[PDB]
C-alpha cells in the first residue's frame, strides 16, 4: 500500500504495507478472521491523529473510515448508537436536529469515535468524566473470540477494559454514548494572579460546569476560561475597556519588530497563533526570549477578557492549530466532597522546575479537571464515583518547517518531560495520557516507565490476560503496546 499516515503534528508517520478499508461488519469481520489464521497485523486506527501514533504498525492498519453512520437515537435515553468510523464533528452534526450534543469535547472534533474512546480522551469539568466512561455499549470484532457485544450488563469486566482499550482488545465497530440535550454556554475569559488564583479555586471549581485555566510560564499571569449554561434569553456581559483585534496583538507585533526580522502586510495577516509561532521561530529555546514572548502573550490576554455565547459544540473546542510536541498527565485532586490543594501545588513546583532548570518553556501550560473514570485502563481511573482529577499539559511549539530546528525542539522537549517525569510524576500518581506517552529507547528508562504504568495501573495484568485471551497472535498490537505491556 502507498498510504503514508502522518499524526497532526509530522512528528510520527507511518507508511502501511496493508491498509484495510472495510466498507461493511461482514466485510471487516473476513478481514479480522483471515489475519488471525494467517498472523498479519491488522492493528485498528481512526484519524491517526495521536500525538505518540498509538494506531501506526508499518506490517498492517485497519481503518473503519467508511462505516461512520448513526445508527439508532434513542429520545427517551438520550443515548446515540454510532459506527465506530464516524468523527465526533460528524456525530455533533447528525445530533443537532435531535436536540442532543455529547456530554464533553475535547479540543478538536476531527477524531473517530473508537480512536476518541479507546484512548480515554477527555475535556474539561470536575463533574464530567471522560468520554470512556460516557460509553453505555459497544461491538468488538476479536481475532480469539469473533463479534462480541459489551456493556454493564453484557460482560462489565471485558466491557470497562476494552471500552478504554487502546486498540489492543479488538476493533470496535459500534458505540453507544450516554448524550445530554443540546445548549448554548456563556464562556468567561479573565486574567488572575497565582494568589487570586489560589483564594478562589475550591469554590470556582465546584461552582462552574467547565473551568480550564491556561498558565503563562515566567509571569505571574493565569488565564481563567469558564463556561456555564446559558439561561433562555440571556445575553454575553460587555467588558468595559474595549480592544480591538489589532489592540490585542499590538504586544506581540511591538516584540516581532524588535527580532532579526510595528506591523507590515505579511505581519498583519498573521492570527494570534502565527504571531505566536513567527516569535518563537526566531529563538525557540532561547530562554531568554522565551521570557520576553510569553510576557507579550500575558498581555494580549490581558486585552482579550470577556463574554462569549455559544452551543457547547462550537465553545468547548479551542485552539491547537499549530503543530507541537505535547505531555499531558491526569492525576488526582481530591473528591467534589473532599477538596484537595494538590493541583495548584503541581502547578507551584512545575513553574519553580522551570525557572530553576531554564526550561523556554513557551505558554500555555493548560489545566483541566474531569470526574475520576470507572475504566480501568483511564488515567484518571477511581474507583471514587466523586473522584476530581486534574489533567496539566506541557507544550513546545514547531513553528517552522525547518528539520534542525524541528530536531532540536524534539530533544528540548524529551529534557523538558522528562524532568516532569522525575521530579513531579511519582509524588502527585500522575498518569500520561495514552495519545501523548512516547517510548523511551534506552531500556533502564524503558523498565523504569514499566514500573509507573504498574504502579499507576493495578489493571495491567487483567489488561494483558486479555490481551492474551483475545489477540494470542497479537496482530492487534504494534511495537508501542509491546514495549509499555511485555
Ligand atoms: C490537536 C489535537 C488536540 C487534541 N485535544 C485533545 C483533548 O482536548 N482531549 C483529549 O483527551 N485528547 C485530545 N487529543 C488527543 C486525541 O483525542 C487522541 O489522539 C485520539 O485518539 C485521536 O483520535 P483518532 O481517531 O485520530 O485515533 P488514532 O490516533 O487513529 O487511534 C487512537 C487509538 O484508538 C485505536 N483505535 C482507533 N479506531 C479503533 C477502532 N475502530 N477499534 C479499536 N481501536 C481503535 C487505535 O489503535 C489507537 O490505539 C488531541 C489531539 C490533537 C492532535
Amino acid at each position: 500500500d502507498e498510504h503514508t499516515i502522518t499524526n497532526w503534528s509530522g512528528t510520527h508517520a507511518v507508511r502501511p504495507k496493508r491498509f484495510f478499508q472495510p466498507e461493511s461488519v461482514e466485510e471487516l469481520e473476513k478481514i479480522v478472521k483471515e489475519a488471525h489464521e494467517k498472523g498479519q497485523k491488522i492493528r485498528p486506527v481512526g484519524s491517526g491523529l495521536s500525538p505518540n501514533g498509538l494506531a501506526f504498525s508499518e506490517d498492517g492498519m485497519v481503518s473503519l473510515a467508511l462505516m461512520d453512520k448513526v445508527l439508532h437515537v434513542d429520545k427517551e435515553k438520550k443515548q446515540v448508537t454510532v459506527q465506530a468510523g464516524a468523527r465526533v464533528q460528524q456525530v455533533v452534526d447528525a445530533l443537532r436536529p435531535h436536540g442532543l450534543t455529547l456530554q464533553n469535547f475535547g479540543s478538536i472534533s476531527e477524531q473517530q469515535i473508537g480512536g476518541f474512546i479507546q484512548v480515554g480522551a477527555h475535556g474539561t469539568g470536575a463533574r464530567i468524566p471522560p468520554v470512556d466512561e460516557q460509553v453505555v455499549s459497544m461491538k468488538l470484532v476479536t481475532p480469539a473470540k469473533g463479534t462480541i457485544e459489551l456493556s454493564e450488563e453484557k460482560d462489565p469486566e471485558l466491557f470497562r477494559l476494552a471500552r478504554c482499550g487502546l486498540g489492543a482488545l479488538g476493533v470496535v465497530t459500534e458505540v453507544t454514548l450516554q448524550c445530554v440535550p443540546r445548549h448554548k454556554l456563556l464562556e468567561h475569559t479573565f486574567v488572575a494572579t497565582m494568589k487570586e488564583v489560589k483564594k478562589n479555586h475550591e469554590k470556582l471549581l465546584r461552582e462552574n460546569k467547565h473551568v480550564r485555566y491556561m498558565w503563562i510560564p515566567y509571569t505571574d499571569t493565569v488565564v481563567v476560561v469558564t463556561c456555564n449554561p446559558l439561561p433562555e434569553g440571556k445575553k454575553a456581559p460587555k467588558v468595559k475597556p474595549q480592544y480591538s483585534e489589532d489592540e490585542k496583538l499590538q504586544p506581540l507585533r511591538n516584540l516581532l519588530r524588535e527580532a532579526a526580522p510595528e506591523t507590515s502586510p505579511e505581519v498583519s495577516g498573521l492570527s494570534f497563533t502565527e504571531l505566536r509561532d513567527a516569535l518563537l521561530a526566531v529563538d525557540p529555546l532561547d530562554t531568554e526570549w522565551v521570557k520576553r514572548v510569553n510576557q507579550a502573550e500575558a498581555e494580549f490576554w490581558k486585552r482579550s477578557e470577556g463574554y462569549r455565547v455559544g452551543w457547547s459544540d462550537e465553545i468547548l473546542g479551542f485552539d491547537c492549530g499549530g503543530q507541537q510536541w505535547v505531555s499531558e498527565v491526569a492525576f488526582p485532586a481530591g473528591t467534589l466532597e473532599k477538596p484537595s490543594a494538590a493541583d495548584l501545588e503541581y502547578m507551584e513546583e512545575l513553574m519553580r522546575l522551570i525557572n530553576k532548570e531554564g526550561i523556554p518553556a513557551p505558554a500555555p501550560i493548560e489545566q483541566r479537571w474531569t470526574a475520576g473514570s470507572s475504566s480501568p485502563m483511564s488515567p484518571a481511573y477511581s474507583p471514587s464515583p466523586d473522584s476530581v482529577f486534574s489533567w496539566v499539559g506541557i507544550i513546545m511549539y514547531l513553528p517552522t518547517e525547518d528539520e534542525e530546528q524541528r530536531k532540536a525542539i524534539t530533544e528540548a522537549f524529551r529534557q523538558y518531560r522528562k524532568l516532569c517525569e522525575t521530579r513531579l510524576w511519582d509524588k502527585y500518581g500522575a498518569a500520561e495520557h495514552w495519545a501523548k506517552i512516547e517510548v523511551p529507547e534506552d531500556p533502564e528508562e524503558l523498565e523504569a516507565l514499566r514500573e509507573r504504568l504498574r504502579k499507576r495501573y493495578p489493571g495491567v495484568d487483567k489488561f494483558n490476560k486479555a490481551r492474551r485471551e483475545l489477540d494470542p497472535k497479537n496482530i492487534l498490537s504494534n511495537d508501542m503496546i509491546d514495549s509499555l505491556f511485555p
